[PDB]
């Protein structure tokens, strides 16, 4: 059974992206990048409409190594990607998972959960709600992209001039959690701005 209380492995606060200046947390890419489960809870307000990353964890010497957890005005969702070559191609992508969903977002707060849950599959919380599962038998996560080394609350850093899905906006907090958390505790906690 599930821990009452688990402490977060990451935990950030207060994260002013009103100039999408996103904020480099490279410093604890130790803890994340060979996670094959896990939960990401994230309370956000953007500002625009674009493909936004919540969290961006990649390997910024390539243009399709990374994962990225990210919102729309009207979407939520994340893409986990590999890529083999670096610099300027597109050779060796692997296009691992890209699971997402529409959505009403509120104008101004809005809380979402990603959980991943070893070799059982994926869920999306947002606003009280469990919004997507897709199950999976062999899933994939941080742990499948090779040779991460940049982790960012607010964009994904990536090789050149690719999109880095610049957030515009503030992310009040973020918690990261080394294990798939309960269903109750992420629809309570999600629940939050409802
Ligand atoms: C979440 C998502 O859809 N991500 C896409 C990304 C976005 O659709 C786009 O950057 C938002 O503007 O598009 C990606 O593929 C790109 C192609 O759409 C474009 O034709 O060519 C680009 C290469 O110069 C790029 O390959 C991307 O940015 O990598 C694919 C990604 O999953
Ligand atoms: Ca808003
Ligand atoms: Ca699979
Ligand atoms: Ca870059």
């Amino acid at each position: 059974p599930n821990w009452e209380l688990l402490s977060s492995l990451g935990e950030y606060k207060d994260i002013n992206l009103e100039s999408s200046n996103a904020s480099n947390i490279t410093y604890d890419l130790e803890k994340y990048k060979n996670l094959d489960e896990g939960t990401i809870v994230v309370r956000f307000n953007s500002k625009d409409s674009k493909i936004q990353s919540l969290l961006g964890i990649s390997n910024s010497k390539t243009k399709n190594g990374y994962f990225n957890f990210y919102v729309t005005n009207s979407r939520v969702g994340f893409e986990l990607r590999n890529q083999k070559n670096e610099g300027n191609t597109q050779n060796g992508t692997e296009n691992l998972v890209h699971m997402y969903k529409d959505v009403a977002l509120n104008d101004g707060d809005n809380t979402v959960a990603l959980k991943i849950e070893k070799n059982k599959g994926y869920k999306l919380f947002l606003n009280g709600k469990m919004i997507k599962e897709v199950k999976d038998t062999n899933t994939k996560f941080l742990n499948n992209i090779e040779n991460l080394d940049s982790a960012f609350i607010g964009k994904t850093n990536r090789y050149g001039q690719s999109n880095e899905y610049n957030f515009k906006g503030n992310i009040g907090f973020m918690n990261i959690y080394n294990e798939p958390l309960g269903d109750d505790y992420l629809l309570s906690k999600t629940g939050e701005t409802k």
